[PDB]
Order: C-alpha cells, then structure tokens, then sequence
C-alpha cells in the first residue's frame, strides 16, 4: 500500500504513516518547503516525474529530509528541477535577490540516497548535516548557470556530520563541487566535477563546529574549474583539519590553482597573511595530475608559522600554469 502524494500538503500531512512513499510530479507552492522530515523510520521515498517549486525570493529550504534508515530514490526519468534561472542574477548568496537553499539532508541517519537527479538550483544544492549516510550516483546539473547568472551553486556543502559517503556524483556548477566546512569520516569518490571551484575542505572556522577529520577524496575528476584540490581556513580562527587524503585526482582546464592550501581567509577572501589556530596535519596527496590554463598556479601553500605539518606529498604531476613564488611555511613533506 504505497502512499502516492501529488502535493506538498499531502506529503507533509501523511508521510509519517507510510512505509513506501511516491512523490508524483509535486509542484511545491512558492515560499514553502517540501517537508519530508517526519518520514517513518525504515521507509522508502521515490521521486517520480518532475518535482518543481513556485517562485518566491526567500531563504528556503525547498526540500527538507529527516529520519532514520531511509531509502531515497528516483524513478526512471524523474528530476527535481529548481528552475534556478528565475533567481540567478550573477550575485548568488552575496547580493541581489534573496535565493532559497535547495535540499537539506539534515537530521538524517543511517540512510541511503540513490540516483538523485537535480537541475538548476537557485544557490547551493545540497546541505548535509547527517550521520552515516550514503549519497550515491547523484547528478547536480547547474550547467545552465554558466550563461544564465548562476553563482554560489555548490554541489555538496557538508558540516556537523559523521560518516558521509558520496559515490559517483556528477556536479556541473559555478562554485565548489564539495565544500567540507566540518565533519568526520567523509568520503567522496568516483566523482565528476565541472565548471566550478573544485573539491574543497573549508572554509574552516568561526562556526559551531570547526573540526574536519578523516576525509578521503579520491578517483575523481575536476574540469574547467578554478581549483582542483583546496583546503581553506579562516584567519585568526580556531579549529583542526587532519587526516585528509587526496588520491588519484585528475584535473583539466584548471584556471586558478591546481592544489591550494591556505590559512588566510577572512570575509570569504584571502588576506595574504596566514594565522596558526587551525592546524592542518596528516595530509596525504597521492597522485594529482592534469592540465592547467596559462594563468593558473600549480601549487599554492600559504601556511602559518608551524601550523601545517606531517604531510605526505607524492605523484603531483601537473602540466601548464605557473610555479608559485609566494608559498609560506611549506611542510617538509611537500612542495610548491
Ligand atoms: C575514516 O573513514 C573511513 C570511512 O571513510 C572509516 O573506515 C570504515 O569502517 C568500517 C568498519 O567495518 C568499514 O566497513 C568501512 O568500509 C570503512 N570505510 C572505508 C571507506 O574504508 C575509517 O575507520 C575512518 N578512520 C578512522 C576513524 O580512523
Ligand atoms: C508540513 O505541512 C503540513 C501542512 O502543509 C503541516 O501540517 C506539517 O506540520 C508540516 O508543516
Ligand atoms: C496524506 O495522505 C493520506 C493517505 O495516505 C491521507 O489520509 C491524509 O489525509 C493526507 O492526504
């Protein structure tokens, strides 16, 4: 007795009483969240047809998950379409129109999301605040944003999580493919990132949680993006970044930085001066290869005095771009 919902109200009202849920071409009203947070433990949720959202300049989120032992999937041909170009104005979260957050995978545990297919989010696509979740074969296609004013269209923003396993994601966007602001035991593998800002740890600091530990980013590609591999920490803040592994990352058409690790962020931009309250230790880089554009820098490491240590750097083989003469306090295991 699968429950089939054709409206947001039906879902919100009835989801908790259902073990098998079908969300059939829901047109979510403007200014409302498609609220699935009261989903029954152990239930299955399937998206069918096109899920859409009415236009309002508000903060979202457009979709909110919640619960335990969930299985979330998409029917053949199904898509969750944010139709973000309605909001896009080249300013994203920094100005212009108020733009809603898209998908919150918050207050979720021991659940698997499979084949989630998303197009044109207003700003950031997925906010993850979860425990022991698998996010498999996602497609987050914000490629329309390149010519239609997309900005801050992050793939996965991760914070306050433990055990988040992303596999097989494809992210076409205008900002970070993934951004880990905090978390423990986070992995991203078999990913295809294009258009944006790369595979990022940070910015780290100034939040409720400023600890990143045990991150593995591997077997993935990053194309036509500002950065390949990145770790950013905030000037004069505290936290800890450790046990980070980048393995078998292939880059193409990188425009800014192949690998960039810097401890000098303030107000969303580099100051040029690092600080030492957010140590970055036990970082392994093993096999980062590919191509950089003419004005890109291969490697830029801007660490505080003593605040980056115990790095294991090998197989860094980049072609094109420039060599930095601005690196500071580079760990013995590494090189610009
Ligand atoms: C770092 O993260 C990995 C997960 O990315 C943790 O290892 C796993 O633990 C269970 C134990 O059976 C395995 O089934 C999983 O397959 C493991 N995951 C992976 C990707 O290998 C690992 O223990 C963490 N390291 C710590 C906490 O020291
Ligand atoms: C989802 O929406 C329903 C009605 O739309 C509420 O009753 C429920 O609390 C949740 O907000
Ligand atoms: C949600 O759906 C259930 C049926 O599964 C209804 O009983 C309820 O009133 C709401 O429509």
């Amino acid at each position: 007795s699968t429950c089939t919902f054709t409206s947001a109200s039906e879902a919100s009202e009835s989801i908790s009483s259902c073990s098998d849920v079908v969300l059939s071409s829901i047109e979510v009203p403007a200014g409302e969240t498609l609220d699935l947070s009261d989903a029954a433990d152990g239930s299955t949720i399937t998206f069918e047809g096109t899920t859409s959202f009415g236009y309002k300049e508000w903060k979202g989120p457009l979709i909110r998950f919640g619960g335990k032992d969930l299985t979330v999937t998409m029917a053949d041909g199904a898509v969750i379409d944010g139709d973000g170009s309605r909001w896009w104005d080249s300013k994203g979260t920094n100005g212009g129109k108020t733009k809603p957050k898209f998908m919150y995978i918050h207050d979720v545990e021991d659940s698997t999301f499979k084949g989630i297919n998303i197009k044109n989010t207003p700003v950031q696509a997925i906010s993850v605040q979860a425990t022991n979740v698998h996010l498999n074969d996602f497609t987050i296609d914000n490629s329309d944003g390149d010519d239609n004013g997309g900005h801050n269209t992050d793939g996965f923003d991760i914070s306050e999580s433990t055990g988040v396993y992303i596999s097989g994601a494809t992210v076409k966007n205008q900002d970070d493919c993934i951004a880990i602001n905090s978390g423990e035991s986070i992995s991203f593998t078999g990913g295809t990132c294009s258009g944006g800002h790369g595979l990022s740890i940070g910015s780290v600091g100034g939040r409720d949680d400023n600890t990143v530990k045990n991150v593995t980013i591997s077997d993935s590609t990053v194309s036509n993006s500002a950065n390949g591999v990145r770790i950013k920490t905030i000037y004069k803040e505290t936290g800890d970044v450790s046990e980070i592994t980048y393995s078998n990352i292939q880059l193409s058409g990188i425009t800014d930085y192949g690998i960039v690790i810097e401890q000098d962020y303030e107000n969303g931009s580099p100051t040029g001066t690092p600080s030492t309250g957010i140590p970055i230790t036990d970082v392994t880089v093993d096999g980062v290869t590919g191509t950089l554009e003419d004005d890109a820098t291969q490697v830029y490491i801007l660490c505080g005095d003593g605040s980056c240590s115990d790095w294991t750097w090998s197989g860094v083989d980049l072609s094109g771009g420039k060599t930095s003469d601005k690196c500071e306090n580079v760990p013995s295991g590494a090189s610009c």
